[PDB]
């Protein structure tokens, strides 16, 4: 083949086209990808901004920030795909016919399609993160299961002070999160206090979570929990390895994280830590409120074909390949005879995935062969149900049955008059939020003295204009 250039990062890692999934895709489609993001880049947003200054765009642009990606299309950097799809992408075309909601997510406000989203299998699994606590630490120490935020605070204090891992050292990390940027840290910390670090919907108004009184109260409580030693001291400096590191060393008491992979640890660690029992509870109640805002969106990011691509028909065929039964199965499941075998026509995972010798979660084993690499694919809940423990599957139903999960805001799209403006204000407000929230949590300053000055900064940045744009797009 010739070479196809791509910008693609995911979870801090530039796509390696020599992973088995992409080796197989190259064999099946004759596209040989070359990534213009280097293996040293770890921050997708910084790498994407650098990529935009380096001359020709790569043939394929993949990005997690889908309003920014669409903005690149509005400005001519990505081409419209709807006619390429109609002529040359029968798998996509049929996908759009059968999934009218997913079709709407692909269409920009001007009626062009500029990216194929990376879709979750949203109509089969919408829940995502839940709350987990060490049942076995509860039992070793005599405690009832906390049901409220203030009972949790008291339980975590007991995890910090009364040595539940029985080694005589004060090493317990009562509450921890899994994240590779400040926004993901905040997502997993402030939902506990019913706040949000992003936009959300409330009585048909779209609101900026970091400007709300709930957020101020969240940062103020988190401040106090951090200073007391209840929240991981290194919460802002670890990366995606935190969960694995803290559970496998028996340091971690409690977290807020994705149900299937977090549930997988009872089996992962059953021999390393006898009695290990990290158990899912419903969101803790805060003054009556028992809801969480953790839910899946219909998609996360996407990819599109740049205006510098020399051959768009063969790239829309590459996009389409991932929507065929074989390409979609390859993206979700890895390699036949390695990650899965076909039993009665259907993929069933092998024990390399299900029972990894070395303490790896099933998902982490799949990501090592290049499966589930966020691009523009259609995730398949059968892959997730294929490795989820029985307690994960009981976990999904427990959250749905109890109506604790507030549905995520639809991913909003902007007119060409507003999209540049919206995305600039969001970015600038985000930096102020992440810098103040991190400095408040860690103990500098005083959020009660500094709050109004903070809100005025977000307003100077264009908060009201951003709320207007949001509400009109809603
Ligand atoms: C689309 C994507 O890659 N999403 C990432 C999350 O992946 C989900 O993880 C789990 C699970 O952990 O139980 C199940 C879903 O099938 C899978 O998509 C990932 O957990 C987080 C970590 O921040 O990032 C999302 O991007
Ligand atoms: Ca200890």
């Amino acid at each position: 083949p010739k070479e196809t250039t791509i910008f693609a990062m995911h979870l801090g890692k530039a796509l390696d086209p020599n992973l088995p999934v992409f080796v197989k895709a190259e064999k099946d489609t004759n596209i040989k990808l070359v990534n213009v993001a280097s293996q040293n880049q770890t921050d997708q947003i910084q790498a994407y901004n650098l990529m935009l200054t380096e001359g020709k765009l790569p043939d394929i642009v993949s990005y997690e920030l889908s309003a920014d990606l669409e903005n690149l299309g509005i400005e001519g950097g990505l081409i419209p795909l709807e006619d390429l799809i109609n002529q040359h992408a029968p798998n996509l075309k049929k996908f759009f016919e059968e999934n009218p909601r997913y079709k709407k997510d692909a269409v920009a406000v001007d009626g062009h399609i500029y990216m194929i989203p990376n879709y979750y299998d949203y109509f089969n699994i919408k829940v995502s993160q839940g709350y987990f606590i060490r049942q076995d630490w509860l039992e070793k120490l005599g405690l009832k299961e906390p049901r409220t935020v203030d009972e949790l605070y008291t339980t975590l204090k007991a995890f910090r002070e009364k040595d539940p891992n029985g080694n005589g050292k004060k090493d317990e990390v009562p509450f921890f999160v899994r994240a590779n940027n400040v926004r993901k840290v905040l997502t997993s910390l402030v939902d506990l206090f019913k706040a949000s670090p992003i936009w959300y919907e409330e009585n048909g108004m779209v609101k900026y979570g970091p400007a709300q009184k709930e957020f101020k109260h969240a940062i103020k409580e988190l401040s106090k929990w951090y200073k007391e030693g209840l929240i991981d001291e290194e919460i802002f400096t670890r990366g995606l390895e935190s969960r694995d590191y803290l559970l496998s060393n028996n340091l971690g008491g409690a977290t807020d994280d994705w149900i299937a992979s977090t549930s997988s640890y009872n089996r992962n660690l059953a021999d390393k830590i006898p009695g290990f029992n990290l158990k899912l509870v419903l969101p803790y109640e805060l003054n009556g409120n028992a809801k969480t805002r953790h839910a899946r969106t219909t998609y996360l990011g996407g990819w599109g074909i740049s205006k510098d691509a020399k051959d768009p028909v063969s790239l829309i065929k590459y996009f389409d390949y991932w929507y065929s039964v074989e390409g979609r199965r390859l993206w979700n499941f890895g390699i036949e005879g390695s990650e899965y075998t076909l039993v009665d026509g259907k993929p069933v995972f092998t024990d390399k995935v299900l029972k990894n010798p070395d303490g790896k979660t099933p998902l982490a084993v799949l990501r090592e062969v290049g499966a589930q690499y966020r691009l523009g694919a259609f995730q398949d809940a059968q892959y997730e149900l294929g490795w989820a423990s029985e307690s994960a599957k009981a976990g999904y139903k427990y959250y749905m049955d109890n109506d604790v999960v507030l549905d995520e805001l639809p991913i909003l799209k902007y007119t060409k008059e507003k999209s540049k403006e919206f995305v600039s204000i969001d970015t600038a407000m985000r930096a102020v939020v992440e810098e103040k929230a991190q400095q408040w949590i860690l103990g500098s300053g005083d959020i009660d003295k500094e709050w109004d000055a903070y809100i005025k900064r977000l307003e100077n940045l264009g908060l009201s204009k951003a709320e207007q744009i949001q509400n009109e797009a809603f």
